[PDB]
């Protein structure tokens, strides 16, 4: 099974290195055919880009014809392509995506899957929510209940930024440490509003996309001597993405860091999973995770 | 396709109404040919149990010829009898088994898997641990990496005791309310450690791999001699056992209260962490009609 790597910064570096420890026998049969950058095309695998031509992601995908796209491309949130038309060209010749990528899914959920639907083709997209935290993933282990409504902490950035606050460190600094670590447009809620677009999409089944979403971010001068999150939330009226204080009897009170977490209702239960949410290493993992289920037949 | 419930008394009768609630398009083929109690066999489905013939589990087996059992008869932990027994024939006649019944597992699991796996036969057991709540399931999803350690609160009625005690309640306050409740009855066998020990038998066993039965955890339960406490049920592949302690503020499992069950797993790559409601006849039965879907999908 030969994949085409779209995108290969940190994530796609990761999911390469996961891919060579050999993590599942459903992978044995599984090679890089190439890896496509803004700087050209590789027609092997290695652990630097070198290009070996020019050109984009559409000739590359014709020269290679890939069994499966991974896409860990940068998230265009203008109008999604390429990937966008990548997928649904991908789709169109029977090409089974794995994404981290969710410019596509935050505009376009609807129409791509019903495209995929209608061709038998699967979209592995567990990377584009909560990292490798099974989320979407954890919806494919929830069959036959009807999600009434979701709410979380969808964004490692400002969770991070906030849980600093919190121990009384200024926001610039925080911002500063957080860019340190390798984490304007970083903090104004958007991230999640496109996350929390596609968990409505998914699991509650409204058709949205990320201009039905009211978010805001955080910023400086939020109130001190509280405990701030930022809450994206969803059920079958209203999706939102915001900054609330939150009580210690609150389930998200302690979801500090990086870390992410999402409150699952449901018909039979409420649920809550928590767990990384970045970390080029996590956003590989959830990627690997769809290549394996995949493999297995369960997408 | 064609079922045989062991068992119809609220977890069955749950799965029962689950099943015919066309909650997903995989279950369109499936029907219930016959529900088996202790008193006797119903050759049909219909939502009140009426025997027709007079008879034990492998009576039922022998004449419907399912091609899945559904086991949610009671757990006994003697010797996981009959469910043990019938779980190897079943297994051997190419019989796929979904069950809720801790009991063979928590005694068997390498035995039974083992032999399952040769025959390649597929087990569903969702239903046995958190109930409805993705823990062996979840472990489904997390292809690719070795689970190095798993940590949970796996027993809802030590979880509110415990909780009550923590909010300043004495034990034996703490432990009326839970009996008041109906939580724990002799409460001797609800607070002992028990229940959890069996659930993270299992959890280990299927994992971390290493053949584990439930002699071989170490286990206590809580009483009136304990000072925010949890019963953390813990494996690794060293060991396993189930023991209260204290938790810190930051522990993912700090605010897992009332009669709330979690479980955390950490790989090499992460830990991460799973809270549900625990127990309920409604969410057992979820547990079984989430393994009954996956079957169909062939996704176990």
């Amino acid at each position: 099974m030969k994949l085409l790597l779209f995108g290969y910064g940190n994530v796609g570096k990761a999911f390469r290195k996961l891919l060579h420890e050999k993590r599942s026998p459903e992978l044995n049969d599984v090679i890089i055919g190439g890896i496509v950058t803004r700087r050209g095309i590789m027609l092997q695998d290695k652990e630097d880009f070198t290009p070996d031509l020019e050109g984009d992601v559409f000739k590359a995908f014709e020269k290679i014809k890939p069994d499966i796209i991974v896409d860990v491309s940068s998230a265009n949130y203008n109008n999604g392509e390429p990937s966008l038309s990548l997928y649904k060209e991908a789709i169109k010749d029977g090409v089974n995506i794995i994404t981290t990528n969710k410019a596509p899914l935050a505009l376009a959920f609807n129409e791509i899957f019903s495209l995929a639907r209608s061709k038998g083709v699967k979209i592995g997209f567990q990377g584009t929510v909560m990292s490798g935290t099974p989320s979407i993933n954890l919806y494919r282990v929830l069959p036959g209940s009807r999600v009434i409504k979701i709410r979380g902490i969808l964004n490692g950035t400002t969770n991070f930024i906030l849980t600093l606050m919190n121990k009384g460190v200024s926001f610039e600094e925080a911002l500063k440490e957080a860019q340190r670590r390798g984490y304007t447009l970083d903090i104004n809620g958007f991230d999640a509003a496109a996350k929390i677009t596609i968990l409505a999409n998914f699991m509650i089944g409204n058709s949205v996309t990320i201009k039905d979403v009211k978010f805001e971010g955080i910023n400086r001068d939020l109130p001190k001597n509280e405990k701030i999150k930022l809450i994206a939330y969803a059920d079958e009226k209203e999706v939102w993405v915001k900054p609330l204080p939150i009580s210690q009897d609150d389930p998200l009170y302690n979801v500090d860091g990086v870390e992410n977490a999402l409150e699952i209702t449901t018909d039979i239960q409420s649920i809550l999973i928590r767990g990384p949410g970045a970390g080029p290493v996590n956003a590989a993992y959830g990627a690997l995770s769809d290549l394996i289920l995949l493999k297995r037949d369960c997408l």
